[PDB]
């Protein structure tokens, strides 16, 4: 498949969040893979702070993974 992204979801975020993998391919910026997370509404969103923040009420993600997606 060309442009294969990968799709894991994160329990430690509300029922409706999810993860995805991309994987660069730019001259040097190639091997790179970065995450990117989606909510409910469809945001796209890239920074801790921003899970944390906008779920911080909701819960605290301060503890959560964010380059693996996983609460430690």
């Amino acid at each position: 498949g060309s442009m294969e992204r990968k799709r894991w979801e994160c329990p430690a975020l509300p029922q409706g969040w999810e993860r995805e993998e991309v994987p660069r391919r730019s001259g040097l910026s190639a091997g790179h893979r970065d995450v990117f997370y989606y909510s409910p509404s469809g945001k796209k969103f890239r920074s801790k702070p921003q899970l944390a923040r906008y779920l911080g009420g909701s819960m605290d993600l301060s503890t959560f993974d964010f380059r693996t997606g996983k609460m430690l």
